[PDB]
């Protein structure tokens, strides 16, 4: 069983060690909080919170980083390095780089204006990486409603709460244009925009996205408060104003019955915003962990130890 006081005893400071990594980052990379919060998630989806997706090409496997949900995307791989360094150095051997990866999360949230709570604590080191199964698991800003919901109960997490609460993610962060350019100019092989998207903004982001331009541009998901982790995320899908098309799906989807009045209900309060994405990432937090002797304890997150 997973659990907060984990490390209370053989490395005490590691929560502080992480939050003064990512303090120290944020001065020149203000996207970090978020680049860290994406990585755990990735982990998750993809054999549980292991650590798997830290893990670079050996040649027996192919590395994470390759998946079409991660290569020219997930960022901040040099500072999980740097942060383990940190917590090697105040308590050797002692801290998993799954369990760092969850605490770094966790504190990028808080960092960001997010809830603070003490993360479950416990999990073990994956002895492999899964590239199939990301490519397999991940989901993508074009799934439909249905898609993100089968995803999301793929790895374990039922709850359409799980799915509106953690989606709440994109309250800060960038997302390139190549993954909104259907929307914007051809939606659904239509040759129409998404109807789903407030034509205001469509006018707003088809000029930060003009046709047959750098689709690597990058745009805030949050056109609100694009750093700040707080609930306008949802006050924005309440107004057609979600970035992309599994977003918006949230709230305007023919399938949202159900997820509908969970996007009112964490746009109206943030208490329960927050209290609904803590109790959801402790649950995607919980996705099939290894614990006890299992796995190891890995020293160099991008290598299996030797
Ligand atoms: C529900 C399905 C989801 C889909 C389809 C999805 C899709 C995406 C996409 C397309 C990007 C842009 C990547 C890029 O342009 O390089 C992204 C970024 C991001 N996502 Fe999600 N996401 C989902 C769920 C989540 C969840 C559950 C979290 C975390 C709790 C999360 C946190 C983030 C953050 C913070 C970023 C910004 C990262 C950065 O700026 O470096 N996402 N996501
Ligand atoms: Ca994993
Ligand atoms: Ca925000």
């Amino acid at each position: 069983q997973l659990t907060p006081t984990f490390y209370d005893n053989s490395c005490p400071n590691v929560s502080n060690i992480v939050r003064d990594t990512i303090v120290n980052e944020l001065r020149s990379d203000p996207r970090i909080a978020a680049s860290i919060l994406r990585l755990h998630f990735h982990d998750c989806f993809v054999n549980g919170c292991d650590a798997s997706i830290l893990l670079d090409n050996t040649t027996s496997f192919r590395t994470e980083k390759d998946a079409f949900g991660n290569a020219n995307s997930a960022r901040g791989f040099p500072v999980i390095d740097r942060m383990k360094a940190a917590v090697e150095s105040a308590c050797p051997r002692t801290v998993s780089c799954a369990d760092l990866l969850t605490i770094a999360a966790q504190q990028s949230v808080t960092l960001a204006g997010g809830p603070s709570w003490r993360v479950p604590l416990g999990r073990r080191d994956s002895l492999q990486a899964f590239l199939d199964l990301a490519n397999a698991n991940l989901p993508a800003p074009f799934f439909t409603l249905p898609q993100l919901k089968d995803s999301f109960r793929n790895v374990g997490l039922n709850r359409s709460s799980d799915l509106v609460a953690l989606s709440g993610g994109h309250t800060f962060g960038k997302n390139q244009c190549r993954f909104i350019m259907d929307r914007l100019y051809n939606f659904s092989n239509t040759g129409l925009p998404d109807p789903t998207l407030n034509t205001t903004y469509l006018q707003t982001l088809r000029g930060l996205c003009p046709l047959n331009g750098n689709l690597s541009a990058l745009v805030d998901f949050d056109l609100r408060t694009p750093t700040i982790f707080d609930n306008k995320y949802y006050v924005n899908l309440e107004e057609q104003k979600g970035l992309i098309q599994s977003d918006q799906e949230l709230f305007s989807s023919p399938n949202a019955t159900d997820t509908i009045p969970l996007v009112r209900s964490f746009a109206n309060s943030t208490q329960t915003f927050f209290n609904a994405f803590v109790e959801a990432m402790d649950r995607m937090g919980n996705i099939t962990p290894l614990t006890g002797t299992q796995g190891q304890i890995r020293l160099n997150c991008r290598v299996v130890n030797s």
